[PDB]
């Protein structure tokens, strides 16, 4: 509500509690220490929302099982359709010299055999790679997410027309920091990070985050301020490396990276936020884009509990995340596919319908929008007698969002 | 689309061609060269939206014969409902000392009984001059709509409580400028249309507009940029007292008042106009203003030709007009008076539709949905293709606009 | 003081005064009721600057008569050397077709005979224009100014180069309006501003400004208005025509314009006009255009009455102007010609030093110094103990403009 | 140079170079693996500018012993002129309950004795705590810097009276982590540098901001970030606890520290900073903050090389610090306190000069300016044809700060 960020910063109290929802995902490392169907549970209930499997070590047959217990865990809580949560599964290439090894070749082709959500392609150095990458995912894999890890000097140099052919991108400081000067990475972290912003695509800030937390409950004061710093930038997710593989703590750092992230989402100064993303918001006949800057601005102004965005693609819901509301953005489908994606974008809280799909297609529409409003009571994002901000389209199919309605829950 | 105020106006054009809307409302004085049902009718077809009749001069019977003529000549073109332009009339007392003398307390009688849409109060030097006004109209002249001229240096010194009072404003700068050092009035105009847009109030400027057209067809250069600049302050209609009373080229005043008022709304600097309306609305629980601020955010964004909003008592298109759109604001109404009383605020098209309600209350909202694509297509507002922002609510009667569609034009 | 332009709009006050001093210059036509040494006399008390002479009509021996008159006018002040005010004289060429006709020619060549301060050039339609005017006045007229009458479409088109190629230029607003549509007329002359407010180069408003006061003492309220918003669009001058020519009432015009121009300086927003004109201002190793911009923020800061400058070409005072203080800037030179041109620029009150040359330099500075000190006491610009900022250079001659002093007035 | 924040950061290059000078402060614990005179030697050539000694732990005697050996190589660079940077001396009391214990009189008494430079106060709880503090170290110790450690949750909820009761403040983050929780330390650490820069107070972040380093001869990504994000806040000084008192690599953390800070100094926004700063400075009539504002914004246009100051008590080159100049302020002293003191201040690199006093004073002021012309040439911060900004006084003393030159570099 301050005028200046000078203001802003100075107004920032730590006795004013912050919101229910957390904005950040979290994606964590599965390794030795949290392979289990039991630790796994709990990890889920902690707010993991992405499980990475390092194709680094280990056979295929040792990540089949890993994958097993990740959606075993997962399936556990699908009894209850309302507290269900989705969770990605992401595959993480060696790499490399050739943009794909023949051990990448293999790896790529049992990610579409395993049916994994995202992919986090290792040394990409040019656009010409990410296209390398797409060509052996195939038709059958089409619909995979490529995440492109920058982690040398060409990487970065490059950067504009990587991310012009990825799907998001992975600042993986550990790599780019022994290949370029470590006092440069803090440099190099803010750039990708401003760009991808700008572009609308997603990015994840990855390694040494809590890293005094694989031996210690508690982090360093720089680890509490490196994970504030990267949301406060804007990174899209953040990452747990060692700490949730190989540590002795997986939930504590879990719980650590929940409780952070909702603090420092709640320092945002969305104002000049919302504001230079406008001004740099290119005027098209395009509808969609029209309904979700229209929700943005509305939710800012009766500041609504939630935007509830109906999607199949996800595609809608991309874009209200773009313009970085305050509200939580819930996104509800019926694709599995979509719901474990929308978790790379910030704010986006996907929830999976189960309910059959009714005759009459505004019955249809109806039905959705309710089960979104339970799924928010339930979570405690607001109350009813609050108001949240429905986005929905005039026709089925992807494509047509057109209608924003400011309703009272329910 | 520039960064400052300065290369907003280096970028100006005088070759750039203007819109086809108008948004800033014409108040034309009906007096001796002008009173004829003749000369009416090219009035109404140059542009006149308001006919002012001054209870200075004249018995009531003159002026219900000029009331009677303003009625004929607006119902002849009421055969095409598509072409038809409601004309509001305006009654502008006398006044002073008591805040009502005795003749005012006739003619205000006089001017619910001849059912005027407006009355423009003389010498208002406190809120309570204001109260006074409105217990003399009463119960029968309740929707009547009270604009304090402002006219000595207490009206301008307690201005605050007046607007209060009010339902909008008029600088009446000829007895203002009598009264205060006439270097000043400028000073006075500008204090008082800041105040007036940041209430959302409409404000009027009046007297010495076109002077020089009194006598010649054409205005001085001085005149030309007066108009432009009232429009550029944020006037929301402007007014023309002896040229089209008593003068010899009424219609040519009408027009040249008319074309200024395009190309002035064409050198508005909207991108800090919207921010700066914005970063001074109260944050509320209202759905019907948040929904408003969606639309002016949303018609930005796609480059709009309308917004579009069903209004029993004008109240929703009202709220829009306050965010100061740059596309006209087609506000359509069954309810007579509500059309006539939209003239005043900037922006506001106001359609009167005739047809009879529709059984099914969606097809009734549908009928007068394409009604306004009608008219929008015959006035050369917009052509099929292009993109319209649609303003509705979710049920009968006032108080429930909550819905904002962005649709193709049919 | 405000943080929004519609807070600053809100803030004006008719009551709170205006300053003493006159930022824009007054350019007065001389004409047969102005041409009496005794109404010269009256006009250069009422605070008239430069005395523009129209060769239109008359023959060189009338046009000799009035610059005799002019000048016996002026030096009648003299005796007080604090007291004294330079006039400048302007020459306006008849103009067309050929850029320079036979008539200009020979007019021109009459001017730096004459020793005329500037000419205004008409019909400017290019660059090469203007060349052509250079040319003619030769080496002889090398340090007179060139200021190109903006008067048609071609010229409007064009209007970059011919400000490259200028001294300053003057919004002709009467045949600008002949040979454009009216409606387009306040467009043009905006853009205008505009653009010579970037560069850094004097543009002068003209044509109908006052024209009801030609045969009324006093203006409408459209003329008002048309002065004060040249005034706050950044005209460095204001010229009358016909009102001090042939109207009846030469010094009311002279006194009109005088009022209306101290109270519109009062309500410019100087914080966003000091920004904007920073954030486009190129960084360089220039030390004068730094002691400029350093003395201009000092300024702002501590409210000084007035910014001191030493100048033998002006030009150091015409970088100040550039930032538009609010303070006048008190230019203090030996230089006649200098003197007489400084008329040009927003803000610049040029004093001229008679006093001989002392042997010590710094003696010579400190003596200048006062001099402006005493003229600002005797017209009211500051007091005793306020402070001011002065503006001197390292060594003698022109380019060393480098130290910035906030000194206490003794 | 970009217009938003958003472009500034896309902007960020990482093969860009960084500027020679560091702006930000380092202050180090002495221990015993930093306790030697040849350790501290490769220390101050490192860019170690603060020695602090916890009286937490040790005896009268030992701490005595520390003080002897950090001036003894301290001196031991004194034969050049030149080169010689002086070395603060800070003592942290061990603290609490009362505000001062039996132990910190004796402590405090001791600082006194030892002619320490400034003292962190531990466990200030409210601004009668810093007024006891200063009543112990009486009028002998009246030039002592009191720094208040805020490290509770009443210390930061009566922030605002103790910052106006002290010279600076300390954001303590170890204490502060263990009082409040861990997430909420990166809010309270914000809030207090955003209030420290507004009044100009010198704030330092301190604790685990290098703890990887204790064992490792390089920082985790994290902790590259933290000091970075500090630097990037606002913080004047940062502290290394641990690292350098008990560590097996005190020299490689005060290298990280100074590599860090460079890069991050050259990412901070300074357009949007200098800005913010100014629409919150007061106008006062006071000539000194009035030449510091002028030649902070002479730097930006001229982009000068430094800002010399000439300075007694060091209270000119404060001024200069709050608007957070781009060029490093190259402080000149004769009192060896003030230069000692002057580390705490953003950007201020002292210069002692020992040269007597000249019997001129104008010869003793050029002196001094050419002393610190020889210092920049020296240090790599300018080359002689560079441009910078000297800031003087019109006569002797403090407090009489007006006058401000840009030269070229001799
Ligand atoms: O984000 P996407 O993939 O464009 O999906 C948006 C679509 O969702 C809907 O609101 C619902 O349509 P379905 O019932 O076919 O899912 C459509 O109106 C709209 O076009
Ligand atoms: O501007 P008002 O007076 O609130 O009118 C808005 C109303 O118009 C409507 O859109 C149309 O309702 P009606 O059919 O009763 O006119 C309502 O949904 C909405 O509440
Ligand atoms: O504006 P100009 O023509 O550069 O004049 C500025 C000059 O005026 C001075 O302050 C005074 O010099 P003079 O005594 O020779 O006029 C010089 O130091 C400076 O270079
Ligand atoms: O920052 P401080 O303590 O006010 O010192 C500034 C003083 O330094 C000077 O420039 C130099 O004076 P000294 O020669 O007495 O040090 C004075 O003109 C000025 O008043
Ligand atoms: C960001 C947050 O909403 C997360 N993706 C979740 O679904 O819980
Ligand atoms: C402003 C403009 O729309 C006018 N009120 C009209 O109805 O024509
Ligand atoms: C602008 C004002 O200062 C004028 N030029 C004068 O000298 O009086
Ligand atoms: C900040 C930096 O200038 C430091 N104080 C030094 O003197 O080296």
């Amino acid at each position: 509500m301050a005028d200046t960020f000078l203001e802003h910063m100075c107004r920032l109290d730590i006795d004013s509690p912050p919101i229910t929802a957390r904005n950040t995902g979290i994606i964590c490392t599965i390794g030795p220490a949290s392979r289990s169907v039991e630790t796994l549970k709990e990890m889920i209930k902690s707010g993991m929302n992405v499980a990475r499997l390092n194709f680094s070590h280990g056979t295929h047959e040792y990540h089949a099982e890993t994958i097993k217990n990740v959606r075993t865990a997962t399936e556990s809580f699908a009894s209850d359709p309302i507290l269900y949560r989705p969770v990605a599964v992401a595959l993480d290439t060696k790499g490399p010299l050739p943009a794909v090894s023949e051990k990448d070749i293999q790896d790529l082709k049992f990610g579409v055999e395993q049916d994994v959500d995202m992919v986090f392609a290792s040394f990409i150095r040019k656009a010409s790679d990410v296209h390398e990458v797409r060509k052996v995912l195939g038709e059958k894999g089409k619909n995979i997410k490529i995440i492109s890890k920058i982690e040398n000097h060409e990487g970065v140099r490059r950067f504009d027309e990587i991310l012009e052919a990825s799907d998001g991108i992975m600042v993986a400081r550990g790599d780019l920091g022994i290949e370029i000067p470590a006092e440069k990475v803090f440099l190099a972290q803010k750039m990708m990070i401003g760009r991808c912003n700008r572009a609308g695509k997603p990015v994840i800030c990855a390694t040494q985050m809590l890293e005094s937390m694989i031996k210690k409950p508690r982090p360093t004061r720089a680890e509490g301020s490196d994970v504030a710093n990267a949301v406060l930038d804007g990174a899209d997710c953040i990452m747990l490396s060692g700490e949730t593989a190989k540590g002795d703590y997986p939930l504590e750092a879990v719980r650590m990276q929940h409780l952070i992230a909702r603090e420092a989402e709640a320092a945002i100064y969305h104002l000049q936020l919302f504001e230079e993303l406008r001004r740099l918001a290119p005027i098209t006949s395009d509808p969609t884009e029209a309904t979700a800057v229209g929700a943005v601005e509305a939710s800012f102004k009766c500041c609504s509990g939630a935007i509830i965005v109906l999607t199949k693609s996800g595609r809608s819901a991309h874009q209200v995340a773009r313009y970085r509301p305050r509200a939580p953005i819930i996104a509800v489908t019926r694709n599995p596919q979509t719901a474990r994606q929308a978790h790379l974008y910030r704010g986006i809280f996907p929830v999976l319908c189960k309910d059959p799909v009714q005759e009459a297609w505004a019955e249809d529409v109806d039905l959705r929008v309710n089960f979104a409003m339970n799924v928010g009571k339930a979570r405690g994002f607001f109350k009813k007698g609050d108001v949240v901000i429905v986005l929905t389209g005039w026709r089925p199919g992807s494509g047509f969002t057109n209608t924003m309605r400011v309703v009272p829950v329910p």
